[PDB]
């Protein structure tokens, strides 16, 4: 989820909006090969 | 199912928050590229 | 069959269920894009 | 044909058991978006 | 054409038979949503 | 809306002749597999 | 409802300015292939 | 639009020649997941 | 085109074979994430 | 081609059962970053 | 985001382009195997 | 095969299983970069 | 496995925790060349 | 950019002929592990 | 772990940051050819 | 480029090739740790 | 760290530039076989 | 090439075995560092 | 080969073992800087 | 083996504690120039 | 630096040409065991 | 050990300081040719 | 330069045969310890 | 220590000077045959 | 060269062997401190 949807996902900051709602993260990024919201 | 349908997929979580039910799990993501709901 | 049919598709597990049918089979998923009931 | 009718299809194997009927062929799909028997 | 008429449309393969009175054709099916014949 | 249905979308531009008609975008096209208008 | 009717929708926007009277929605759309207003 | 749609899509080249109308572009291709055509 | 046409591509060598039609090539593969018809 | 499809491949050994159809070959693999069916 | 989504990426230099748009940054580029704008 | 399949690999130990079930072998990775069931 | 997965690898001790869960081990890391887990 | 893609890059020169394009480079190679056009 | 991962690390100092976590040690480097977090 | 592509570099020679094709060299090799042909 | 990292690094300075901000250090170089920039 | 690829090569002696191939050698290992084939 | 691979070799005594191998020889080492197995 | 390999090697004592393991000798070092483990 | 890196150095002179760059020095070379360009 | 470890050794007084470790001792060399703490 | 380097090195000649390029030398070796291009 | 270190010594009065900081020493030399800094 | 160098050399009597090669000369030795073919 959060817009880590492979080749069909966009550019909507959702995997890092939503990682950057958590305290100790400064982003997040499109893992499992672009396929998992991971939060880092 | 639970929402892992490739690009028609919405983020509704079904497949985060089915994982969820399961003990030992603490989410799910759409493996297969898109189309199955794997849980960690 | 067995739901797997693209965006009309809806979460009946008939993929999964009819996957179950089988043994060895832990589930199955909508494989070829979301038009193949692929048992794994 | 043999079902392949996007969202208007109905679960009759038709497609699958047409494909069936050819030797080689262990089943068939909705390919093109759920609008050809394709036979595997 | 050709049968090619959405959910009306009945499985008489003419749009399929009629794909095939062409050379290098070797079948058709009811394209842009089950309303062309278009021949392969 | 603007032409993103599906397999029964047309290539009418007007997703995209609509996404033109804001300024910062220079095209649109179908996201959501087809089923909306997304600009870009 | 509100347009989201398959093949016979019309870009009559109900979809979409149905979802806009709600407070976090920016738009809709056509999803479960082109037959529910899908509010984003 | 210029036929990249997704599993509907045809090969109908539409994408790769509207791109070829364009100095400097030898092809194009349907990017983001097979619904947009981008030139190159 | 030529079958590169991500998850909802077909086995049928017409990007290989295509690409064989080229002296000094002797395949192809879907480059691209499975969206490029690249010749080698 | 050979079931080289990125994350929508599967297991079907078809790049591995093709590879193995050929004298001096031991196997085969998805290379390309799994997009290629390369036989060793 | 960016750009950095593994092979369906395109040389759009989003990834580049937005790191330049940080003072003491002349670069970036998509790390975690082509899948974060690591910008240096 | 056997689960080598780059990033969208999942930690299933089918190549490491698999290699297993020769004798000789106390266990299998993933080598060519991540692409190939290389048993040892 | 157990996260030896070269570039795609994530720092999650999978390695290092496994090979922890193994008498006479103080720790493992990703050998060969980040793609297997070696015990230490 | 510049095709420094990993194993998705084709041998396109890109990197090395973008470096080409400064003075006092005569050449340019993946740096990163094959994800950064580094030019010399 | 700890950033220690061959030619895709990055100078993010997490093998030295961790390191330093440790008394008695005033750094860390990657050993076992980039590829350990070992602290001295 | 030339193959020089790290662990998914493959034995074509291509760098050796290419290389050869210079008055004054013997031979080439992946230096730069497997990332630069270096020509003999 | 400071692009001491083997075969890998790159003639940055990185290491003897940091090994240069410390007072009493007129430079620094990859000691521990090019894995540790250590000032002098 | 012949297997003298770094920390990603593996011991299947085509270094060796290829320098074999040649009279007044008994043997060859990978020098430069693990990145060449040395026949003596 | 036999685990004299620099840095990145392993305490395997595959070059000790195989150098046991033959009449003559009590042990090996990993020669030529730590790439090749010398039996003695 | 037992840690003498060369500039790579570190302090571990593995060569002189696997000395110490055998009567008549108190202590080993690395001979051959670092890349044997000798017992005295 | 100055291409003093060990096994993975070159001879592109960059110690000796920089040495060269100082008043009072006729060379350099690699000492610390080829990793420092010490200049004489 | 103790730093003794040839050209590759640094001036860390490791061996003379763990010579000083010993009563009856009041320095320590690098003997065997720069290869063992030697204490006296 | 000149292959003076040290354990590394390979009895290329290189150091011999550049001192030869020089009236009044008949040869060369690598002194400062194998680590420089002596002519004599 | 203090630079007496075989061969590999470099005239850089480290045991000359670091004899000179002793009272009593007017100078210090390799002993033990270039291997000990001895100070007189 | 001939396997004079220092401590990293292995009694393969290539420097006596071609000194035996000269008239004249009934032996050759490692002059220079272990580092030159010396032949008398």
């Amino acid at each position: 989820g959060f817009g880590c949807n492979g080749p069909w996902s966009e550019d909507d900051m959702k995997c890092h909006n939503h990682c950057k709602s958590i305290k100790g993260y400064k982003g997040g990024y499109c893992a499992k090969g672009g396929f998992l919201c991971k939060c880092y």
